């Protein structure tokens, strides 16, 4: 079309604005084609504390530093996520209709959908062997998550294993773009007041998504039934995640949560 090839355009950009890590500069570091200095390898405790070295500033001020080893993990890995929800936050803004809804609603999906979106980019800095980590200049093997002990060993590795099944799939930052838009106007949350005026503008996203995907992508024909499936399989990654994080919380006395995401976590599911 012409119209809707704009409004493809304007949440690409918006795409590219927020979110400082794409999948094009990315792939890129993967590729290792671009330069000699690869990204420092965390592949044991030794690597870990060594990189670690370099946010003792941030360690020491958070009381973390002494905890154990994998709680420093995944206490850093938690901010990261605080950055891209805001990060999701704005990207929102670039949805037609969005910033319209109520501001209840427009909650609700930033809720319900954030850790959706987080999973799917996710995918974007992973490979078989591991992800990238500080802007791309760490790289943390996917061995040495499995090796810490559980439950933190059964955090990462489900999304190591969608992250696989998904880069399959040959997308680019032009499609996930549009496929992340879709996934915040899922008008399936729970607790949508305006549930018929949700649906309209979720259509809106996804026909624009379905037209995209046969140009880009015109060999894979079900490409865009394919995604669909996958929207499905992160909202059941999401809640199972949810589970192993309350899980974390019913038992760990020395992992504290970050207020932000309590407030997410809260009553999810
Ligand atoms: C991907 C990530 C970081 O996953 C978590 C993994 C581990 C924790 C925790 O260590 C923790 C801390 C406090 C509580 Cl109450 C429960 C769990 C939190 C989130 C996320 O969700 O962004
Ligand atoms: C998260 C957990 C642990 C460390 N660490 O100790 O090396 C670092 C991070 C992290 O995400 N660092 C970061 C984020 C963004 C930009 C630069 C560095
Ligand atoms: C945790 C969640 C998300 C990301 N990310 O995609 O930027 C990274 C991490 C993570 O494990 N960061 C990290 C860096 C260095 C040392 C430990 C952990
Ligand atoms: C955010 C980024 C880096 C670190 N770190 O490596 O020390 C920690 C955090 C962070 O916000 N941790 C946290 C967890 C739970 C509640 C408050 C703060």
């Amino acid at each position: 079309t012409a119209d809707l090839k704009s409004l493809a355009k304007r949440i690409y950009e918006a795409y590219l604005k927020n979110f400082n890590m794409n999948k094009v500069k990315a792939r890129v570091i993967l590729s290792g084609k671009a330069s000699n200095n690869p990204p420092f390898v965390i592949h044991d405790m030794e690597t870990l504390c060594m990189a670690e070295k370099t946010l003792v500033a941030k360690l020491v001020a958070n009381g973390i530093q002494n905890k154990e080893a994998e709680v420093r993990i995944f206490h850093c890995c938690q901010c990261t996520s605080v950055e891209t929800v805001t990060e999701l936050t704005e990207f929102a803004k670039a949805i037609p209709g969005f910033a319209n809804l109520d501001l209840n609603d427009q909650v609700t999906l930033l809720k319900y959908g954030v850790y959706e979106a987080i999973f799917a980019m996710l995918s974007s800095v992973m490979n078989k062997d591991g992800m990238l980590v500080a802007y791309g200049n760490g790289f943390i093997t996917r061995e040495f998550l499995k090796s810490l002990r559980k439950p933190f060993c059964d955090i990462m590795e489900p999304k190591f294993d969608f992250a696989m099944k998904f880069n399959a799939l040959e997308l680019d930052d032009s499609d996930i773009s549009l496929f992340v838009a879709a996934i915040i106007c899922c008008g399936d949350r729970p607790g949508l007041l305006n549930v018929g005026h949700i649906e309209k503008m979720q259509e809106g996203i996804v026909h624009v998504l379905r037209l995209h995907l046969q140009s880009n992508h015109p060999d894979d024909i079900f490409l865009f039934p394919k995604l669909l499936q996958k929207m499905a399989d992160l909202r059941q990654l999401v809640t199972e995640h949810a589970q192993l994080v309350q899980i974390i919380k019913k038992t760990e006395s020395d992992a504290a949560l970050h207020p932000l995401l309590q407030e997410i976590y809260r009553d999810m599911y």
